[PDB]
């Protein structure tokens, strides 16, 4: 036996059931076109909530048994950004139930808020204390606490009914990313990732299409010029990860991979609105292809690494 | 006698008719809603424009009798910042007096335009020859000379009637604060500030509320998407400059928490603004209370300094 | 004979088209309001047409009979940006010959589309894998195949009736823009440009300049709350180069000053539709009468040095 060993579920395996419950409520908003699309969502969206359930458990299990393990994570200036998926994978799971059961949404909607919120309150200002972060602390998966969690409280209350308060997640989060971006762009110029962090690249798709699709997602899905510009980008950096991607799988094809499945499911997301306004139809219907094949393809692989035992620790 | 000693008022303490000012302006947008607000208003507007007149006059002895110290701050790459707040507070004083006179309110806000502009022409640019400023020097005074003074000229422009120029100074304070808030975050998380200089962070929570609240003063109240994202990254930062307060106090309270007036008076005027257009009316209400009472500690920590002759040095 | 010698044609010199076409547009855009402004425009067009083949011809015979010192610019983190004025200036010739023969404009504007996508795709992209790119690298160039590529693509395809497409490129440009100028400005700050590149300052007048004119473009002249926006943040930067300029010429006049044409053109080009928008007519003219006498004093100062032999290598 060992006297420690690292927990099982890394934390950043709540990505998993991310990239599916967002994938879920992308097609949950082709309905309005195409009626089928209502089950494909149905069975993402269990699948999503079964994993989420699966591994709640598990972190749960973890802060009883495993405590340091998580205060360690929690302390550290690059890891404790993935606790964040906790509550932005609670909120997602709240969306897709709010087709079932709105009471129960709900409450998981709020539980998710104001965890994601007292979370960067107490961890992401504790930094702007120094001598902690490092500039090699520059990462990608920052922007989990300070930009993906306040967009999916934003688009979390708008479902609620809530906009106004909505809007304010929605500027919290586009400013947030606006600020850390262009540090993390620099950094990665000079410095780069090592390869054993290079998959979190993944999440640099991720800033400007959850940022439409929250926005959408207010906005009754109105794509105005803001809608369009933030696509504009959102393409850029696909381009560019796109052209990446063989460097970032140098050493290999890992589940860490999932990182990409923010920014795919939120262009597939945003694709819906996209299509459904009458702008850009045929690169809508290309967004939506490609992320929907490009997320199979990372199920695909997970089974297949489940299927040989390499996806627990 | 000393052969030298620091000049008694610290140029920083115009930081105080700052937040006082901007205080009055506040009430002043209330007057609407509730009459009473006037009087409160007109108190609040002849206290700092009596502090004013009286820092000026102190600053005009300073730069007669004392030039070497004026000419050391001017061309410091940190401590220039702070000579900004005496542009702002002369804008500020105008527009309180515009209710009175307009026409001599004019010719304040005129004086303090030129003022900034030619003072950030002069030596904001000049930073740009490199080799002065360094790593170090990225402290929240500079938001002093290269967003708030914009944001300020905006709105009294505004006041007077010139909508468009006004927009013309509101751009270039947002797009100055957006392009320099990245290094100064990455900065702070790598390095922070010594306790010295840390009651400056109350900067930090200024550029997000004098945006919107200039914002609104040129555009009529209108509250539209841009205000709202406005103020949800505004109250971000409020939240992470809450849980930084006993940090940011460590060596004790001092009078340098007047930063935090110019973020916390933009606050109440800007509130003022959401409640008349029925936006986030609670939120508003809170928000106007809170920099209120926030503002009035500032003052009582103040008489008690005078009261026991530790506010002039 | 020499072993090898710097090919005749600096790639920088493709901002010389670049800037007489801007300009030649500028002056397209006010045969509305007076008609000789088409002679003017026509003129112009037609010389920056002329430049722009010769230059190209020349750029051929590099590629053939000096491909490695293509390749080293290529390869270089600072000096592959100015490569992107070719597919920029094709493009720009391109909206010139619209005027008389749309199919050939059209398939200017694709190639040079095409071109410069697949040239950021490649190479700006490549930098994110560190190594290569420094902190000194960090030059105003980089603005080139970053913003000002994609600007051009959206304002060029918005005159093919692609708007949509153009917002596209719009948002890759703009966000891109303001997500590279924070880490320009710090590093100028700490350690600015040897004279060698200071000249490459100009090209910090460009972005929201050259942003507003595209965004123009896109909207069909529409002066809105974001056009002063830009122009404010732009007219800021403009005062800001103004001061600096004798440092930025220390070691003399030189050919490199055809970087701020990119800038000023933009800034005619804009103020054409300011005044017609009757938005701040009297700062139109001014910002128009100044970029064409600038641009005129480089065109005088380039046929100077052609009269002495002093321009080609
Ligand atoms: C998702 C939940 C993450 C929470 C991690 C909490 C980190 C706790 O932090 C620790 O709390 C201890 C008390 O229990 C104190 O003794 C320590 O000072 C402090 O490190
Ligand atoms: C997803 C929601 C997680 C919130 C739980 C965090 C509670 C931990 O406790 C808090 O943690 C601090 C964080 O810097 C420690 O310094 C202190 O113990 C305390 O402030
Ligand atoms: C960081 C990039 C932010 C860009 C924000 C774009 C400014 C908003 O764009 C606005 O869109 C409106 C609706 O489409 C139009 O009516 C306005 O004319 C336009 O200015
Ligand atoms: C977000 C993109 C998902 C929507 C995919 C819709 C694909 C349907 O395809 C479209 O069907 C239309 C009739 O309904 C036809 O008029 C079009 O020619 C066809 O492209
Ligand atoms: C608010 C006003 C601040 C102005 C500070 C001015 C700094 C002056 O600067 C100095 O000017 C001198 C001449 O008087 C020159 O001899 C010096 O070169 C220069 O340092
Ligand atoms: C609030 C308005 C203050 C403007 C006064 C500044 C005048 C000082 O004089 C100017 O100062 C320069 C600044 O870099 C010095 O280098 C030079 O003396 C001169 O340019
Ligand atoms: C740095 C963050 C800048 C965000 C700017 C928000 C873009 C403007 O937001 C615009 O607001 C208008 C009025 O409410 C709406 O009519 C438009 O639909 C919306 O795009
Ligand atoms: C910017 C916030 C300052 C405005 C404070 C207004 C507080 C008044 O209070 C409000 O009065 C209303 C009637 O006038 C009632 O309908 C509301 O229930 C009550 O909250
Ligand atoms: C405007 C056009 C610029 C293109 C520059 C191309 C840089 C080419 O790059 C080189 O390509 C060679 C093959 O020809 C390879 O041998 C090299 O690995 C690679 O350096
Ligand atoms: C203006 C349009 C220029 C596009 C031509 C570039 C083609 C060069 O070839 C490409 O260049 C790479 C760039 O990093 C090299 O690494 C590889 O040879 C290849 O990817
Ligand atoms: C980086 C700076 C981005 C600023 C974008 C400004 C937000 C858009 O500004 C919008 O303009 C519209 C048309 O004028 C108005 O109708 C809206 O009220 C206003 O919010
Ligand atoms: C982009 C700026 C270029 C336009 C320059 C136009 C200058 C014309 O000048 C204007 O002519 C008007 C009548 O046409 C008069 O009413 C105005 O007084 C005069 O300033």
């Amino acid at each position: 036996m060992n006297i420690t060993k690292p927990f099982p579920l890394p934390t950043g395996y709540f990505g998993i059931p991310l990239g599916l419950a967002a994938l879920s409520l992308a097609w949950f908003h082709l309905e309005n076109l195409f009626p089928a699309a209502r089950m494909v969502s149905d069975v993402l969206g269990i699948v999503a909530s079964a994993v989420w359930i699966l591994f709640i458990l598990m972190y749960a299990y973890k802060l009883r048994y495993y405590f340091e393990e998580v205060r360690a994570e929690y302390h550290s200036p690059v890891r404790f950004s993935f606790i964040a998926l906790i509550p932005i994978t609670t909120m997602l799971v709240g969306d897709i139930l709010y087709r079932w059961n709105p009471l129960i949404a709900e409450v998981l909607i709020w539980i998710g808020t104001i965890g994601q919120l007292l979370f960067s309150t107490l961890r992401v200002s504790e930094l702007w204390q120094g001598g902690v972060f490092e500039q090699k602390s520059t990462h990608p998966s920052f922007y989990l606490p300070a930009v993906a969690a306040n967009f999916t409280s934003a688009s979390s209350l708008a479902l609620l009914g809530y906009h106004d308060l909505g809007y304010l997640f929605f500027g919290a989060g586009m400013i947030a990313w606006i600020i850390f971006e262009p540090v993390l762009l620099q950094h990665l110029r000079i410095s780069s990732l090592e390869p054993q962090f290079r998959a979190t690249m993944g999440i640099v798709l991720a800033p400007a299409f959850v940022c439409v699709s929250a926005y959408l997602s207010i906005n009754h899905g109105e794509v105005d010029t803001l809608a369009k510009i933030l696509w504009g980008y959102g393409f850029l950096q696909l381009f560019f990860l796109l052209r990446l991607f063989p460097w970032i799988v140098e050493k290999g094809l890992n589940i860490g991979l999932w990182a990409f499945s923010a920014g795919l499911a939120s262009m597939a997301n945003s694709a819906t609105a996209f299509y459904h306004g009458n702008v850009l139809q045929g690169v809508s219907i290309f967004a939506f292809v490609f992320s929907n094949v490009m997320i199979g393809l990372l199920v695909l692989m997970t089974i297949y690494k489940l299927t040989k035992g390499q996806f627990f620790l």
